[PDB]
């Protein structure tokens, strides 16, 4: 499908809703995000430990939506007694509901398209958009994986009341609400993001990621590299989103933005190869990560000079 990508499941759902319902500023605030995190504690629990943002909810994006647009994302927790009828009310009034769903019950990404046939099912929280409630069936759009599916009501209820690796889903839904909006110019959004990126030394988190990768040479469990591959899609998306902003707004960018995208895509390729191919190239992957960290630091500084 031709759905809004964002840079993660949460931002993809928020942006898809905003696009369909003509809610101002949300798309531009998502597309102008520039972030990196690394959590060594989450690395060793094999939770989602790196990329653009901790999740499933992107708290930094919510802070940006509040600070720039005075936009609040309200979390509705519900019960099996109320959740579907509240959905009906929301669908009647708005046509769409943003929901938290256990990805175990979704089939959104075809791993066989990348020659991975051992498609392990995991209880991971994921954002989708509910578009239709019938008797014993529902329709949902997964805007992050550009997939739709019809799901039995029984499977939809199970996906929304499931214990996951990140805790219990309890029919959670997300309402985009505004007290009173503000307009932000795209240059202001990028200026704040790049200033914050450098001030919080987010490039330093890329270096930390690189140093932890170097220390996995003797680790026979390669699960971290599959987790990292999935986590870093969010960084590739932020790079592509900034390229799309440059085109749309005819912006001034440092000349190596495409090269940085290419570097992150190669890191992903080598992580996926390490996970699946049994290579002993943690040193090579570490060095690529440590190289892009220096490049991203310089890129952020140059954006602020030219923007």
């Amino acid at each position: 499908l031709d759905t809004f990508q964002g840079y993660n499941a949460y931002s993809s759902a928020l942006g898809e809703y905003a696009k369909q319902k003509n809610i101002d500023q949300v798309e531009n605030i998502i597309l102008s995000q520039w972030s990196f995190f690394f959590d060594e504690e989450q690395f060793y629990k094999n939770q989602w430990y790196t990329g653009a943002a901790d999740g499933p909810v992107d708290v930094v994006l919510n802070e940006d939506l509040r600070n720039f647009a005075n936009i609040e994302v309200l979390e509705h927790i519900s019960s099996e007694s109320q959740a579907i009828d509240e959905g009906r009310k929301v669908l009647e009034k708005h046509g769409l509901q943003i929901v938290l769903m256990d990805f175990y019950y979704m089939n959104s990404f075809n791993w066989k398209s990348l020659s991975r046939f051992n498609v392990t099912r995991e209880h991971d929280p994921h954002f989708a958009v509910l578009t239709q409630i019938n008797e014993n069936s529902v329709h949902i759009i997964d805007p992050y994986y550009h997939h739709e599916e019809n799901m039995s009501m029984e499977d939809f209820i199970k996906s929304r009341n499931s214990m996951t690796k990140q805790g219990k889903i309890s029919f959670n839904s997300y309402e985009i609400f505004s007290n009173g909006t503000k307009k932000s110019n795209i240059k202001e959004l990028l200026y704040y993001r790049f200033n914050r990126y450098l001030q919080e030394k987010m490039f330093g988190k890329i270096t930390q990621f690189g140093q932890v990768v170097k220390k996995q040479l003797d680790n026979k469990d390669r699960k971290w590299a599959f987790t990292g591959y999935n986590c870093l899609n969010s960084v590739v998306y932020q790079h592509q989103n900034l390229i799309n902003l440059q085109k749309k707004f005819s912006l001034e960018m440092p000349p190596n933005l495409q090269e940085l995208l290419d570097n992150w895509a190669l890191i992903r390729k080598k992580l996926f190869e390490y996970y699946s191919r049994g290579s002993y190239n943690t040193e090579e992957i570490s060095n690529l990560i440590c190289k892009v960290a220096s490049s991203e630091e310089q890129f952020a500084q140059e954006v602020l000079k030219v923007l």
